[PDB]
């Protein structure tokens, strides 16, 4: 997250860190959302590589023990069957991870609330992105979880020529684009949290930013629209 602030430790308890095994070590690579005690929602592109992945729930500081972390292996990966890694602009950038164990819920670990199917946010709706991604273009991962206020940019503006044009689809949500605040690498797969009727729900799965940079004016961060995928998610969980 570029232009973020440090989140409080219990603000976003559905946020997870997706990590891969790297020699003797684990490395953060992506965000996700805990949506069942044994299921995580992330981006398909996050699991393109044939790696050993684990999920950390209750994480805050990636390089310090917080005393609240639970570490759980990924046992099964279900990628959206229409996802194409060499065509992120087509969409379908979504994947479900079944965990080897069910995690325990507490003030640091909770299920994300998903919007109702078909829900479309009005332009300029209030949302926050969260994650441990780069804090500058071509920078480095955050140590502690960051958040940034990213209001939505509706499809008619986002698919306009000076924004993303044909690259953005209605199966996506755009947010931000102010040139200062943005998602960045390492935030991919995590949540976009939007306040509706008093309650935060996870409306987006972070998918992509501009090849020119993370915080580019009129290139808002682009998210998979969760409310396009409610039946897909339910079908996968029901079948696994
Ligand atoms: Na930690």
């Amino acid at each position: 997250v570029v232009g973020g602030t440090e989140a409080q430790r219990n603000s976003w308890p559905s946020q997870i860190s997706l990590q891969y095994r790297s020699g003797s070590s684990w490395a953060h690579t992506c965000g996700g959302t805990l949506i069942r005690q044994n299921w995580v929602m992330t981006a398909a592109h996050c699991v393109d590589r044939e790696l050993t992945f684990r999920v950390v729930v209750g994480e805050h500081n990636l390089n310090q023990n917080n005393g609240t972390e639970q570490y759980v292996g990924v046992q099964k990966i279900v990628v959206h069957p229409y996802w194409n890694t060499d065509d992120v602009a087509a969409g379908y950038d979504i994947a479900l991870l079944r965990l080897a164990q069910s995690v325990t819920l507490n003030s640091y670990v909770q299920l994300g609330v998903l919007p109702r199917a078909g829900t479309i946010l009005a332009n300029n709706s209030p949302c926050y992105i969260t994650g441990w991604g780069l804090t500058r273009t071509n920078g480095q991962l955050a140590q502690t979880l960051q958040q940034a206020y990213l209001p939505t940019v509706d499809y008619a503006i986002c698919s306009s020529s000076s924004y993303w044009g044909s690259t953005v689809k209605n199966s996506m949500v755009c947010a931000g684009g102010d040139g200062v605040r943005s998602g960045c690498q390492g935030d991919s797969g995590g949540p976009l949290h939007c306040l509706v009727n008093g309650q935060y729900a996870v409306h987006g799965v972070t998918s992509f930013v501009s090849r020119l940079g993370c915080n580019v004016t009129r290139k808002p961060t682009v998210f998979t629209r969760v409310s396009a995928y409610i039946s897909w998610i339910n079908n996968v969980i029901a079948s696994n």
